């Protein structure tokens, strides 16, 4: 039932998901002047050479590229994390307008879009057990700005016409998520939550400082997707982002001096 519209959108999620007013909700604004360098953060390790994408799907809120997480084929390690986190899916949030779209902000600056690579902690049995624990998920967040085209994104963009509406899916093999990374993996990290219902506070957030650059042509294809199912009145899939939430007692740690 929840969405991003006037009445089912983020400002009303708390009616059905009371955790929405919890102590470590995401996203948050990253105040660069308050986020301290932490020299105990170990280097961020990403092992994606054996990543096995399976399918792409429009679930009515975003589109998800799903991966085989049955073994350590595509794992995140290091940084603030203890243990091994398996990539399960990635998706985007974007705006109707280049000036908005990102979930996290940096000194209140909004980016045009935000990519989330979602991983879960093999400490737990599976995704379902991991989401129920404060140390269960690690989400790598990567800002998008409008500029030159992102070649590693073109394979995703080139299949969006086949998943225009909610419920549609398609096979989507051999996608290399490495092609979505920026040059620097300098990042900020803090403990937080899912940014969509059920909004569980199970996420170690790792937000990269350097955005990737995508083309107008590429984001205009994002904005052509539909929230609605085929045959229902069109609602364009745009502004599917949750705004910054209160930071409360939390500190953002920076990985760079
Ligand atoms: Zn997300």
């Amino acid at each position: 039932h929840w969405g991003y519209g006037k009445h089912n959108g983020p400002e009303h999620w708390h009616k059905d998901f009371p955790i929405a007013k919890g102590e470590r909700q995401s996203p948050v604004d990253i105040d660069t002047h308050t986020a301290k360098y932490d020299p105990s953060l170990k280097p961020l390790s990403v092992s994606y050479d054996q990543a096995t994408s399976l399918r792409i799907l429009n679930n009515g809120h975003a589109f998800n590229v799903e991966f085989d997480d049955s073994q350590d084929k595509a794992v995140l390690k290091g940084g603030p994390l203890d243990g091994t986190y398996r990539l399960i899916q990635f998706h985007f949030h974007w705006g109707s307008l280049d000036g908005q779209g990102s979930e996290h902000t940096v000194d209140k600056k909004k980016y045009a879009a935000e990519l989330h690579l979602v991983h879960w902690n093999t400490k737990y049995g599976d995704f379902g057990k991991a989401v129920q624990q404060p140390d269960g998920l690690a989400v790598l967040g990567i800002f998008l700005k409008v500029g030159s085209a992102k070649p590693g994104l073109q394979k995703v963009v080139d299949v969006l016409d086949s998943i225009k509406t909610k419920g549609k899916s398609a096979d989507f093999t051999n996608f290399d998520p490495r092609g979505l990374l920026p040059e620097s993996l300098d990042y900020w990290t803090y403990p937080g939550s899912l940014t969509t219902p059920p909004l569980l506070e199970c996420v170690t957030w790792i937000v990269l400082k350097e955005p990737i650059s995508v083309s107008s042509e590429q984001v205009l294809k994002f904005r052509k997707l539909n929230f609605n199912g085929e045959g229902e009145p069109e609602e364009l899939m745009v502004d599917n982002w949750r705004p910054a939430q209160p930071l409360k007692n939390r500190q953002i740690k920076a990985s760079f001096k």
